[PDB]
This record gives C-alpha cells, structure tokens and sequence, in this order.
C-alpha cells in the first residue's frame, strides 16, 4: 500500500469554455486547453487520479513539495499526509496552494476507492445516492441571445426548468464586462427569472464578488421582494466584519465564505462571528475532500447547512456523504453550451441528472471518473 510514484500528465482538451482576465467563465470559440491529470501509484500497481490546471501541479510544486510528502508513505494515511502538506504551506513562498492540496487529497481518495473497488462516498459513509442539483448559470456577458440582458436570463431559466432543475442560481455581470457591475441590472435579471419560473422554483444569486457595503445592501434589499433563497458572496470575503454587518441588515440568507482562505479553521470563525446564515465550502476552496468533510461536520454541529461549491465528482461525493447540504452545484451553464455532453477526456458523465432534477452518483470505484486514458495519451502536451 506504499506510494511509489507521483506523476503528472498534461494533455489538450477541446472546449468552448473560456475565462476572461478576471477569471470568469464564458462561452467562446472551440479551442484546445491544457489540462493536467495527477496520478498516485502504489507498490502493487494500484492507481488514483485527479484533474486540475497545469500550473497547480507543475514540476516545481511536485518536486519540492508533493513527492517529498507522499513517496514511500502508506497511501491510506490521508490525514497524516494532508497535515504534512498543510504544514509546509506557510514556508512555500506562496507556491504550495490549497489548490495543490486539493488535487493530491482527491487522488489519494480515488486511489483508496479504486484499490478497494468502492465509490468514495460509500467509503466515507454514504447518506444519499442521488441529490437535487441547481442549475448554476455562468457570469453575464455581452453576447446577443446569450446572457447579455435581464430577459436573456429569464429565457435561459425557462429552459433549465424544462430540463428538470428545481433550483437555479444566477451569476450576474462582472468586469471586464464594459458597464459592469450594476446593482440595478443584477436586480432586473433576478426579477426577470422570478417572473419566468414562478414562485415554486428556488432561486439564488451570486453577484459581483466585491460590491461595497452600500451596494450589497441595495442588492439584498431588492432580492427581498423576489423571494430568493440566498445571496452569495456579494462583497470581498476578506472582510468578515462586512458580512456580519450585511447579515444583520438583510432578511435573505447570506451564504459563505466561498473563496476565503483558511480552510475549515476560517470557516469556524465565520460561524463564531455570525458572518453568514448558511456556510459554504468546496473541495478546491478548502484543500480537498478531507477538509471539505471537516467543514460539513463543523456546520452540522451548529445545526447549519454547508453548501458545496463546484461541480465534478470530488464535490458530488462530499454532497452524497453528508446530510446538511441542500444541493449539488451543476454548472456552470450557458444557453450556447450543452453541459450534458460532458468532457472529451471522460467516457461518461460524473454527474448524470434525471428529468426530475436529481443527480445520481455513479456506481463506480473511487471518485468514479470514467477516464478515457487513450484520449489523454493521444493528446499529450
Ligand atoms: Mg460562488
């Protein structure tokens, strides 16, 4: 069960998903994007895999940090290995990130699952085999017929309800969109969606992540008359105090923190200070499945829900293994893209959804990602 190799394979995936200068996703021309796959192998030849961006698992990080911690170690000692990596972050000159911790932890979970022939959520201790998912809409754009106007969001929302989604979350306009951000426009989009889907579909909004306190209050107040389930990260999450203030001034539930650093430790501070009404976590945000589970348990002890940020198997398994999370986040979605088509490097979807809005966790070992190793080999960088 001893780890003998840690390898990274970079390949090209064909996609229409682009990201602007601020990191927001948008649909664009079909192009090839470099993707990396991390593989951990043991003495007996068993392997575990996980995907991430090339820079996160580049040679510098693999040689200086990851191999030194994993090679020659019992792969099942996930807590000891995660803690070893966490301990080296402070002195890593800012290069050993939570993102690197997440991919390594995920590969370790996949390795244990594949080695035992067990789905990761079943190994953790399963709670549910299927879970409701909300359609998470991409940030706004300036594409005619895409997500350029409030009406465009309303029209896309109708399409998502038809698909089966019981919940819908809007990500509104953000720079570099020429005129963004604009609280009034964001509210018009929210109103358009509510008008289009009716009062029975659950709605949420994840607007510009850096609004001032005054703008966030105006946004939240406008959401009141629309009956939205929650307002997500409307202000810079580095300001815990701003969230304590905003929560005390809004009726609508505030969910967070999504992007704030500090992993589960910082999440505890948000609970202690009453900075949110619903907690938030994510495998990529807190450094892996291991710390994500800790954040779920933390929230549960306070009788709170903890909504998991992000799609893909790693997050789906956390959701399936816990009770205090209302949804699995399926997206990001856009009218110009067909999410159900999947990825070219995966033979099947990790998160198939039925016509009733329930995603069914695949009955496959580990994270259950149906990897097309042949495609990856044929498209190596
Ligand atoms: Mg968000």
């Amino acid at each position: 069960m001893i780890i003998t190799d840690v390898e990274v394979r970079v390949f090209r995936t064909t996609t229409r998903r682009h990201s602007d200068s601020a990191g927001h996703a948008h649909p664009g021309p079909a192009h090839q994007v470099e993707q990396a796959m991390l593989t951990v192998r043991t003495e007996d030849g068993q392997e575990g895999h996980s995907f991430t961006a090339p820079e996160i698992v580049r040679p510098h990080v693999i040689e200086k940090f990851v191999k030194k911690v994993l090679i020659g170690e019992d792969h099942r000692d996930r807590e000891r290995l995660w803690q070893d990596l966490a301990h080296w972050q402070r002195g890593s000159a800012a290069q050993l990130t939570d993102r690197t911790l997440a991919v390594v932890d995920c590969a370790l979970w996949d390795l244990a699952g594949r080695s035992l022939g067990q789905p990761v959520y079943k190994l953790i201790g399963g709670y549910r085999d299927k879970v409701l998912a909300y359609g998470s809409i991409m940030c706004g754009d300036e594409l005619e017929g895409g997500l350029a106007t409030p009406e465009d969001y309303g029209r896309f929302a109708e399409t998502l309800v038809k698909r089966g989604y019981k919940g819908i979350k809007l990500h509104t306009w953000m720079p570099p969109v020429s005129w963004a951000p604009d609280v009034k426009m964001d509210l018009k989009a929210c109103a358009a969606v509510r008008e289009a889907v009716g009062p029975d579909i659950r709605l949420m909004i994840d607007a510009f992540h850096w609004y001032s306190r005054t703008d966030a209050l105006a946004l939240g107040r406008g959401l009141e008359k629309l009956g939205f389930d929650w307002i997500e990260e409307p202000m810079d999450e580095q300001s815990l105090s701003s969230y304590k203030w905003l929560s005390d001034n809004l009726d609508i539930p505030v969910v967070g923190p999504e992007s704030a650093a500090g992993k589960h430790w910082h999440r505890a501070e948000w609970i202690k200070a009453g900075a949110c009404d619903i907690l938030r976590t994510g495998v990529n945000d807190v450094g892996g499945i291991t710390p994500a589970l800790k954040t779920m348990h933390l929230a549960e002890a306070f009788g709170m829900e903890c909504e998991v940020h992000g799609n893909t198997a790693m997050n789906l398994h956390v959701v399936a293994a816990t009770k205090n999370c209302r949804w699995y986040e399926r997206g990001l979605l856009h009218p110009f893209l067909e999410y159900d088509d999947g990825h070219d490097y995966l033979k099947s979807l990790s998160d198939p959804m039925d016509r009733d809005g329930f995603v069914h966790v695949p009955d496959r070992p580990g994270l259950g990602e149906d990897i097309d190793f042949t495609f990856i080999d044929n498209n190596r960088v």
